[PDB]
DNA sequence: CCGACTCGCATCAGC
DNA sequence: GCTGATGCGA
DNA sequence: GTCGG
């Protein structure tokens, strides 16, 4: 629904949500406040008390409570004190940098250091992830538009099978199921070649050429099989530049690809349908295989998987195209 | 009552 | 030096 | 923090 609805409570509850990953490092407690905050944002009413928010699944006493103090005094008195705490909001602003976990946060804080400032001013206790993350910080929190995706993937396509026409690639995430905008783009990338029973540069290769075009121009990390990093489309030469753009890279044995494909695709919701469904059926897909379960629950060998679709085959459902894979 | 809620890569800690 | 743990991000 | 075995 529109955030007019319970807008004020789910952000209540990502805030929250927020300082308890960065702050008190209590990953669970982050989870559980996200999880209130989703099922509370689809909820189609506007909630009136923290009894009827309880009904919800996710949300529990606590919750509840807060919720009752945000409807009666329009704000938490604890979200109100910890918001004005320098530690605690140096802390959790700094977590915004890439790179800058909550440890990594703390430790800066703690030795003085709060401020996008004061980081630029310590490069030296920066690592090569951090100073990347702090160079791009305000291109990095930009959506990217559709649009722009569109003219990424022609890049990344064009790139991938010039290297070797034989490489199949695929832009995954939300962008995939048709979404109008993406927050990085995320490219699944196999070759006949590589199998799970199998060459150690079939990722730096096609890595090599998008930073020959110039389209990759920074290395967040990079190994056999995983590539993460930044790039950025051409400007018209005339026009402003684009934002530098999140671009994560994965070499996936070909045996293995349309599962990850799959999962990479997404949404979370429907990976989640879909793998309830999948053990209902005698069967577990995870992000590599699906193998089926004996009457033990013992798992057999994975599958032969030639597409997305032998996968809904294999537990009878009919093949749903990613722009309806919402859940 | 009390435990649950994945992995590649970079880098650190320990040997 | 090498091995395993940790932090990080997704 | 919430759920549930």
């Amino acid at each position: 629904p529109q955030e007019t609805l319970n807008g004020g409570i789910t952000d209540m509850l990502t805030e929250l949500a927020n300082f308890e990953k960065n702050v008190s490092q209590a990953i669970h407690k982050y989870n559980a406040y996200r999880k209130a905050a989703s099922v509370i944002a689809k909820y189609p009413h506007k909630i009136k008390s923290g009894a009827e928010a309880k009904k919800l699944p996710g949300v529990g006493t606590k919750i509840a409570e807060k919720i009752d103090e945000f409807l009666a005094t329009g704000k938490l008195r604890k979200l109100e004190k910890i918001r004005q705490d320098d530690t605690s909001s140096s802390i959790n602003f700094l977590t915004r940098v890439s790179g800058i976990g909550p440890s990594a946060a703390r430790k800066f804080v703690d030795e003085g250091i709060k401020t996008l400032e004061d980081l630029r001013k310590n490069e030296d206790k920066l690592n090569h992830h951090q100073r990347i993350g702090l160079k791009y910080f305000g291109d990095f929190e930009k959506r990217i538009p559709r649009e722009e995706m569109l003219q990424m993937q022609d890049i990344v396509l064009n790139e991938v099978k010039k290297v070797d026409s034989e490489y199949i690639a695929t832009v995954c995430g939300s962008f995939r199921r048709g979404a109008e905008s993406s927050g990085d783009m995320d490219v699944l990338l196999t070759h006949p070649s590589f199998t799970s029973e199998s060459q150690p540069k079939l990722l730096h290769q096609v890595v090599e050429q998008l930073q020959k075009v110039h389209f990759i121009t920074d290395t967040l990390s990079k190994g056999e099989t995983k590539f993460m990093g930044v790039c950025q489309l051409p400007s018209k030469n005339d026009e402003k530049e684009y934002p530098h753009r999140r671009i994560d890279i994965r070499l996936i044995p070909k045996d293995q690809y349309y599962c990850g494909v799959l999962y990479f695709t997404g949404s979370d919701i429907f990976n989640k349908n879909m793998r309830a469904h999948a053990l209902e059926k005698g069967f577990t897909i995870n992000e590599y295989t699906i193998r089926p379960l004996g009457v033990t629950g013992v798992a057999g060998e994975p599958l032969p998987v030639d597409s997305e679709k032998d996968i809904f085959d294999y537990i009878q459902w009919k093949y749903r195209e990613p722009k309806d894979r919402s859940e």
